């Protein structure tokens, strides 16, 4: 029932987010290629495994990869530099590669089996990443009539994701690349000096400024 919050690594981003990404919610990060969507996903997959006084939820991670951008050595790096054992961190991340959008849909069903298994253990799943939420959908549904059909399949997939978030008290974190019904939309862009800037889109309950952070050996951080 009460909502959990997963620190991103960046104090600035966390404040913008109201303390971190929420369980019982789908948080969508969207932005151009190279903006940092996948790096934020990597960092979150580590942060969630921290205890709560360090901004985590003692959680396991399920990661649905659609573009083969998951890097286990990046996870090990981030974990090591934040004082976690990198091999242990990796063992609590369950990555599956989605071959196409239908298999991506099926993987969400399978995620429920893994979630149920871990639920009342000491490392329940607390984060479900889809990176990228839309890349297969953009690629497969194209041409006259595909707008309605793509949106319908995507809405179904997002409904499935929202049910897991709410039913199991999990944060869902999804990426979308920009040249549907997410709970919170975060616009990410690359700024001057290598900085990254985040802004919330249509989110009255949180701050209306922008967060600024860097991508480092610790993942993201101010
Ligand atoms: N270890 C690192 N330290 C600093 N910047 C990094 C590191 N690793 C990757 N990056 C930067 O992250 C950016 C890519 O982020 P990425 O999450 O893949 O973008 P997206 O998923 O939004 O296309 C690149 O600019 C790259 O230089
Ligand atoms: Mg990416
Ligand atoms: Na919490």
């Amino acid at each position: 029932a009460t909502i959990g919050r997963i620190s991103t690594g960046s104090k600035s981003l966390d404040k913008l987010l109201g303390g971190g990404i929420e369980t019982q919610a789908i948080t969508e990060v969207f932005g151009e290629f190279g903006s940092g969507k996948t790096q934020l996903a990597h960092t979150l997959a580590v942060m969630v495994q921290l205890p709560p006084e360090e901004g985590g939820l003692n959680g396991s991670v399920i990661w649905i990869d659609t573009e083969n951008t998951f890097r286990p050595e990046r996870i090990r790096e981030i974990a090591q530099n934040r004082g976690l054992d990198p091999d242990e961190v990796l063992k609590h991340i369950y990555v599956a590669r989605a071959f196409n959008s239908n298999h991506q849909m099926l993987l969400v069903q399978q995620a429920e089996d893994k979630i149920k298994e871990l639920l009342n253990t000491d490392r329940p799943v607390k984060l479900l990443i889809v990176d990228s939420l839309t890349s297969h959908f953009r690629s497969e549904y194209i041409g006259r009539g595909a707008l309605a059909e793509r949106q319908q399949k995507l809405a179904k997939h997002l409904a499935d994701l929202h049910r897991l978030a709410n039913l199991y008290d999990i944060a869902v974190f999804v990426t979308n690349q920009v040249q549907h019904s997410a709970t919170l939309r975060v616009y990410l862009r690359k700024g001057k000096g290598g900085k990254r800037i985040a802004r919330l889109i249509d989110a009255p309950h949180l701050p209306e400024g922008e967060a600024v952070f860097s991508i480092t050996e610790k993942g993201i951080e101010d």
